[PDB]
């Protein structure tokens, strides 16, 4: 598995505008909602749990990394795999979304997987 | 279990106000003291506890989520566990609320359980 | 054991003004001084010690912590315990309190206990 | 082996301009592109990946630091080991190169190994 | 052993101005260069090495605390045991140094010992 497959899904010149912890079945886990810098389209949120799916290993990785973009509100790529998590109330919440990868973006190109 | 089980309670556009670190029956913990962002209401109290409640897996996300929020006083919804913690002065200081979870939140909306 | 123990001590409207890190006995160490925000009183001294005392187990914590409000100089309630370290020259160099809580202040009362 | 070992490669003076994070294979990775300060050259790009390659050990403290130099967008010199990763798509996307070392620098050198 | 020991040596009134991550047989490492804040003497250099020497348990303290210095500028005194390190190449290009503390060092004397 790689955060780039073309399995997964991406969503260039976002920012991160939310960020949620908390804990599910033992699990810590953490959510972020990204909207397009310039406005346009619906959110992103996508979640990752440390614990669950094939991408519990990168959790931490992602955690810090989820931090720092959203602390300096800088564009980004998101990428993700779609249709993961699966209790109702939590996808509800927030969505079925792994988040699988982040890149930053300067104005015309991202630096990840396309 | 999970941070937004409906046998838990939140508290919305809240800042985080004050922040304790120290250690009981070998553990580290942390508390943290939360107020409206519009300055009504009745402070919240909360504490996460190493190695201590169903909720231990987390500590250390917590505690790097409430720094963060707490460093920035922004309005954050706060998710805590009512009765977890049981030693009485160590309640009667604090409280036995345990931390469940942190969600940021806009003027319009938190980005969490609810 | 608790940091808010009554045979503990603490000290409130302080500033951590100096950070050492080191290694004694295979074990990493901190210490912290702090000085009242006025300026009046008596530095305090305390240190923590990563597999030593009864406090061992907070060592990281509590060394991210003080960092933290080292950084800010925000004003903090300390809480130690009294005569733990030993070693004369630590001891003289730095004081013999182990560091076991540091609480936020405001203007008019602190986040941790007090008796 | 070793970061400053001649079958190595550095680049001086460089800027990391682009940071990414994300996994392969069951191992969080991350990848930086540096850009000359000078504005002259091609740009390089270089990964490291958990718990592969002779590298591993270094992950953490290669992504803190990476991180590190990213905020403040000071030169450094970048060493790294050429055609270490083999996943044909990664490569493409990224490159081959494994990061190694990370030297801060001054206007005329940089601290960190040189032929 | 101790930081304070006086087999030790330490500087006063020091600086980190250049700092450098790496690894050498299988362990993470970094070394710091420090010159007197008032720009006298001659530079000194020291390396912590993770998986090595007595002093391995402090690698992490150490190199967050020297990151957190090397960012801020502020004065500092560096304590490190001389001809730990063996390795020649490595030796020539940073030095023999073994890092084994640093003490903040706004006041009149840096807070740390002084044997
Ligand atoms: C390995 C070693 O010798 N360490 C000693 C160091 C080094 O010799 C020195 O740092 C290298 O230049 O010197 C130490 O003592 C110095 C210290 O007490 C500082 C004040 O913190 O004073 C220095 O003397 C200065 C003094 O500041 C002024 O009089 C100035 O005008 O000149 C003199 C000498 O130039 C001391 O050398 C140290 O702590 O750095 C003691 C170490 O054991
Ligand atoms: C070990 C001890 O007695 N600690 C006291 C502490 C110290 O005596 C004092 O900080 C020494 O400088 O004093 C404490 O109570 C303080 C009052 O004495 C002071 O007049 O006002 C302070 C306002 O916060 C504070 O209430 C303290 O520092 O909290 C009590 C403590 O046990
Ligand atoms: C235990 C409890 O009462 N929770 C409720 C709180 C509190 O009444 C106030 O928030 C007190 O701050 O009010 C809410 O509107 C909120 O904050 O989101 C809904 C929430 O369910
Ligand atoms: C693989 C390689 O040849 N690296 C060399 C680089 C590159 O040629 C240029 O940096 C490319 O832009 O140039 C150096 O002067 C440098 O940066 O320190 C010496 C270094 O050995």
């Amino acid at each position: 598995e790689w955060t780039g497959d073309n399995t997964n899904a991406y969503y260039s010149d976002e920012v991160i505008s939310e960020l949620h912890v908390g804990q599910i079945d033992t699990s810590p886990y953490f959510c972020i909602k990204t909207v397009k810098a310039n406005g346009s389209g619906t959110p992103v949120v996508a979640c990752a749990v440390s614990k669950q799916s094939i991408w519990a290993p990168s959790f931490k990785e992602l955690l810090d990394q989820a931090r720092y973009f959203y602390s300096t509100g800088q564009s980004v790529r998101i990428h993700v795999q779609k249709n993961i998590w699966t209790y109702p109330l939590f996808v509800n919440t927030f969505s079925a979304n792994a988040l699988v990868g982040l890149s930053s973006c300067s104005a015309t190109q991202c630096f990840g997987p396309k």
